């Protein structure tokens, strides 16, 4: 199962732009929630005052 994950918070950062709470997360949205989607980066997703502080 790909949604099957713990939430352990391993930010990353998601081709979508949205951050997933880890790459577990991130493979379960990308099994059933964003096709194609893919981890471009580790952290969040850059999104200033939002995102970020």
């Amino acid at each position: 199962n790909p949604c099957a994950c713990f939430r352990n918070y391993v930010p990353v950062c998601g081709s979508d732009g949205k951050t997933y709470g880890n790459p577990c997360m991130l493979n379960c949205a990308a099994q059933t929630k964003v096709p194609g989607l893919k981890l471009v980066h580790e952290g969040r997703c850059q999104r200033s005052n939002v995102e970020q502080f």
